[PDB]
């Protein structure tokens, strides 16, 4: 389209959280990292405006211009809402009407075409589904992603029951993307992420019984956070490598990290959005990701 | 005054991070609190602006009103600038005179009466001093605050050079405050802060070998992370009542932590801006530290 682009059946699209100080024009990520889609994060209510803004205090409309450069490229976006931490647009609405109202915003002032729901807090799914049927509903173009926490031994937790909500209330569900990081108990690796795809591809059987294996796989995605995890353990650059692989071999829908900002080396074992605490040369695991892209007909 | 109020010789004034959305109106900090005086953090530097900004984009002079309505209950701020991400002032300035005058900007905007350097990356230290060897002049009434990292080991890490540069030019210290939290290889407690203390006096004295044992404590402030820190150790309630008391016993220029949104009760270990990942009520760490500067007079 004039102001959108097509993204790949098989896309990878990492998270770039948008209010640090390092950020770089999109187009310039793009050319860094190898792909030209990303997932712009995180929205967030701010009080100030009374409404949606980047972490929750950032103007909302600041990243239009570079959303506009990227897309003279060819390049497209998803925007992203929620994260770690509070207040989600979803816990402060007042109402499923009032919650819309400010989706819809966020909708028109990028012309997005893809939104990301990244819940990692306890929420009113009722109230989210029924504000994201008035979405649907008046901007049908519009698709749905939800990334939500994730573990090897169960798939996804409490996030299971919002999407067996959004399939009952009639929300289209267009991605679910666990976060295969932080288990604390067991390694962010490349094992356990894919233990958590098998398990979380049984959980959408179940919601939906009537989809083939493959429409099941299309549905999914899957979001490590590259090098040292919250916990201590290390998604490594071999591991990419092995997820990269399995995701190419059972033609999922999508893969994306946490995050673009830490794709460079440093401190042995740091926590850091700046880097990533492992001695990969800047922006390795972009570029392993972007073989996902690759294989299914991508080209930068 | 007319326009600013006194703020106590021995004083509390924690930390609050004005960028959240969360933030309440620094008189409702206050009341519940029990503190009428607080660190506004952080100032950076604004492209937008070209110039000073509260984390680095919201508009300087959003707060005027916040400070005033503290004001008339007697109340009183440190502004502080820096802080643990980016760009700070002190880098983004080409020249010693450019820096002083955004300085003095924020000091005229809110009449501030004192300022907190709170530098957690290297800088050009001979810069800052010729920097601030013209803010003192042209504004003598305001006092110099340098908060800085610290291990229990050696008292100020790096930061000490940058204090040993301001005595050096002739530049006012009021307060050294070292950030007793995270330092990974031993817990962030009582035992470790009062160690951390002791460090940072025999680090004064031997810049100012002159001043008498009273002064040097006066002089110090210290500053802990509440409750989980970034390394997940615990500062627990019961290491604040500790370092209370110690720092009555020995009399010491002020005490502060990070941060008054975090004092709320939240899962255990959990890292947050909003809550310290403990089991105390709301307040309970506040409530502790004014006990410090009750000792001294005040009552709210």
């Amino acid at each position: 389209g004039p102001n959108a682009n097509p993204i790949p059946e098989h896309f990878f699209a990492p998270y770039i959280d948008m209010s640090l100080s390092v950020h770089k024009p999109l187009v310039e990520y793009a050319k860094l990292t190898g792909t030209k889609y990303f997932t712009l994060a995180f929205i967030l209510y701010s009080s100030v405006y009374n409404g949606p803004a980047w972490a929750g205090s950032i103007p909302l409309e600041k990243f239009v211009d570079e959303v506009r450069e990227l897309r003279e490229i060819g390049g497209e976006v998803i925007i992203a809402f929620g994260g770690a931490v509070g207040p989600y647009l979803c816990q402060q609405a007042s109402t499923p009407e009032q919650l819309a109202e400010w989706y819809i915003k966020v909708i028109d002032t990028y012309n997005a075409t893809y939104l990301d729901f990244d819940i990692e807090a306890g929420i009113d799914a009722d109230k989210l589904a029924d504000a994201l049927l008035i979405v649907q509903r008046e901007r049908p173009w519009v698709k749905f992603s939800f990334t939500l926490p994730s573990d090897p031994g169960i798939g996804l937790a409490g996030g299971y029951g919002i999407i067996e909500t959004m399939a009952k209330k009639g929300v289209r569900v267009d991605r679910v993307n666990p976060m295969t990081m932080d288990y604390y108990w067991t390694p962010s690796n490349a094992e356990n992420a894919i233990k958590v795809a098998e398990n979380v591809f049984r959980q959408l059987k179940q919601i939906y019984p009537e989809k083939s294996d493959e429409e099941i796989w299309k549905m999914i995605g899957l979001t490590p956070m590259i090098g040292v995890n919250d916990d201590k353990s290390v998604f490594t650059l071999e591991d990419a490598q092995q997820l990269v692989d399995w995701a190419i071999q059972h033609k999922i829908g999508s893969l994306a990290f946490w995050s673009v900002d830490r794709d460079h080396p440093g401190p042995t074992g740091e926590v850091s959005p700046l880097h990533r605490g492992t001695n990969d040369p800047d922006w390795a695991f972009s570029h392993v990701f972007v073989k996902f892209m690759e294989a299914f007909g991508y080209t930068f």
